[PDB]
């Protein structure tokens, strides 16, 4: 409901406060939360500058930076308007994996001055989310801050959104008694969710995936491929399929939907393989019902929706990928600590009660950021990525 | 005590954390404090972008933003050095006058990148408190941000000091029977605090005030003046008096010291008139004990030291003055809300109760940021200063 959440915000201006993490009343304590004690260790710091790391909030703080530029669907709306959505990740990263986060809204919408400025502002934080960007925008910022910043840098939008995918791909494909390397997928959207699921199933050893976009699929010499695009149909479409979507998901296994609402039909699903497996993920309206989609005669079917049985739900992941990520002070958030962070997600049902409507934990579970962690964690030790 | 002051921060690992302002644990309210909630006052942010100030933290948070450049007597030491010293003073604005505030430290010396960078990520804060960085920058940066955005700017090392510094000699000199348009004052170090204090004597009607460097007082034609000394050597110095400290300091009412340790002497205090006022604030040594001072015959003594009788401290004036300059949605922190917030801290101490050791308040007297916040509230309503 609208008026219940406005009023939430206005009832307390914002979700987000500060505390004290130490206690300061009167002159002795204050001497020591300031001068001269703040002294002994900034010198500590000054010496060793890795002793950032124990005598500040650092190692805990993760910054919730972001643009404006693609705000849910509200798309480019300003960082204004972006903050409360920033504020609200914030607390999920305090409310699911104990993490002290803090929304910063940047006001430029070019890529070099949003890298130059992050990277300038990076002493506070321990990891980087970056949040609602523009693809193709959001892809080079990242990967300039990636290589650039000694902390990890993490676009949830498109490597959160890939895990819970991934992770609810793999549990459907037992299911269906499918492998993952035997089997062709289609998504629709060669936008930033769209580009990163391609990723994570080719991190995969998926066999084939087809991108779609709202002009065609996308092959070699196709009119216009931003960068990444470009290189994604390196990797992708090895049998350099071409048309339009309703060509193409002719006999696939998978739909993945990241795109618009309604522009799949049941017709449509009748066309892919046997035991078809259908994710709408497409807010608020998916591309197609789940009615119309076991009408077609989908074995399974995902979509971004609550009231529906099988919610792809971004905090599922990026709570405990931050958490083990901090709890292992990890440099960087690798491609192998996606993949851990994956099957660590697809673990938390049992594989003796996966069911048609069961390829996805519950989003509040607790024993999710718990495993997701020690995965994440297991994989940076091991990996070497690590302080 | 040093290990007592590192254990402290050691011991959390930093002052400061985040909280939720609101409450979730389940899906509900989560659906309310993110997706599909939080579109909805982003959405009133985009119709009314002053809606930020309802459903947002930013009227109630200010960011503690830095360079590294001044760290309390450490001088430039960086960054990373300078965290736990922002840190500190987020919780001050938190413990004393119940502020929500975010340290930022910042990894350039160029005042054009810095300025540029913090105004880009104005967002999130309702004011800014810039801290520790080196004079001549720290003017061009503060003017140069005070300029370009629409909120308080306030750099608290040089205005904060001269608030407490004025607040002080007002008092000072209703117990010597003087009156500040009469007499004569000396200034030694043209550096941030010493420039300020100029400022804000000349925003009293101060009759004359000398300001001295390392190398002597200046003049109109002396070798090189950084520009806003230049500026300064117009408004001050009205006798045009040239030469060493010594000399200078011989037949003035007051000094007022903020550079260096053990210049002053006993015999140099016996040159200045009749109820001298002396103000050592160097610290931790002052430019002259209190013990020398009221032997050379000063009647009042000040120090930066809390064990002597006559505190300067920063404390006194930067969280009641952030605190009515938030509570009056004050879109500026003018010259006119200082001299307010002088006045007030002045007055805590009834006139009826002033001493040669009584001419400041305590730094913790909960009265204290109640009334600064009042009188600086005020004279922002009333000047028009406000949204
Ligand atoms: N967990 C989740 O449920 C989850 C996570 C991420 C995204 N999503 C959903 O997926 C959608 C995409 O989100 P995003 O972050 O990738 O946004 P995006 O704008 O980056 O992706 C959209 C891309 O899809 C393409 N597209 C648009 N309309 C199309 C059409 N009719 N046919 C084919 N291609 C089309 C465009 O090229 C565009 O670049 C959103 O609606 C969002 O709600 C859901
Ligand atoms: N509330 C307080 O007690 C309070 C507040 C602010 C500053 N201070 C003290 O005052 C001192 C100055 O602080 P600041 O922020 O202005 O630092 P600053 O470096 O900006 O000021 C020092 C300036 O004094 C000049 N100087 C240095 N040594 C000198 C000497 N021997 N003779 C004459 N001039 C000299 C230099 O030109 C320099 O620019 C510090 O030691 C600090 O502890 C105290
Ligand atoms: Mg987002
Ligand atoms: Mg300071």
């Amino acid at each position: 409901i609208k008026e219940k959440a406005l009023e939430m915000h206005e009832k307390n201006k914002g979700k987000v406060g500060v505390v004290s993490k130490v206690k300061v009343q009167n002159l002795d304590d204050l001497s020591l939360v300031y001068t001269p004690g703040v002294a002994e260790p900034c010198l500590k710091i000054k010496e060793n500058p890795s002793d950032v790391y124990r005598y500040t909030m650092k190692g805990n703080m993760v910054g919730v930076i972001t643009n404006g530029t693609a705000v849910l669907g509200l798309g480019n709306i300003g960082p204004k308007a972006s903050l409360p959505v920033m504020e609200g990740k914030a607390i999920l990263f305090k409310e699911l994996a104990g993490i002290d986060s803090f929304p910063i809204c940047i006001d430029s919408t070019d890529s070099q001055e949003i890298v130059n400025i992050v990277s300038k502002i990076s002493t506070v934080f321990g990891a980087i989310n970056l949040e609602d960007i523009k693809s193709p925008q959001c892809i080079e910022i990242e990967d300039a801050l990636k290589a650039k910043l000694d902390i990890p840098v993490f676009h949830d939008d498109q490597h959160g959104t890939a895990i819970v995918v991934a992770a609810g791909i793999l549990n459907a494909l037992k299911v269906v008694k499918k492998s993952i390397e035997d089997v062709q997928v289609v998504i629709n959207g060669a936008g930033s969710a769209g580009m990163a699921i391609a990723k994570m199933l080719l991190l995969l050893k998926v066999n084939n995936v087809v991108l779609v976009d709202k002009t065609g699929t996308l092959y070699k010499g196709v009119a216009n491929l931003n960068e990444p695009q470009k290189k994604l149909v390196e990797v992708t479409n090895k049998y350099q399929e071409k048309g339009t979507l309703k060509e193409v998901l002719k006999g696939k296994d998978i739909f993945i939907g990241v795109s618009a609402p309604g522009i799949v039909t049941a017709e449509m699903v009748a066309t892919m393989a046997k035991d078809a497996i259908v994710f709408a993920l497409a807010n608020p309206v998916p591309e197609i019902m789940p009615d119309e989609a076991k009408k077609g005669g989908a074995r399974i079917v995902a979509t971004g929706r609550s009231d529906f049985p099988n919610q792809v739900n971004n905090c599922l992941a990026f709570p405990g990928v931050f958490r083990g990520t901090l709890d292992a002070k990890a440099t960087q958030i690798t491609e192998e600590m996606k993949k851990a962070a994956t099957y660590a997600l697809k673990n938390i049902i049992k594989e003796q009660d996966l069911n048609e409507n069961n390829i996805l934990p519950t989003s509040f579970n607790k024993e999710v950021v718990k495993q997701i962690a020690l995965a994440v964690c297991k994989v940076a030790k091991e990996t070497g990525v690590v302080r």
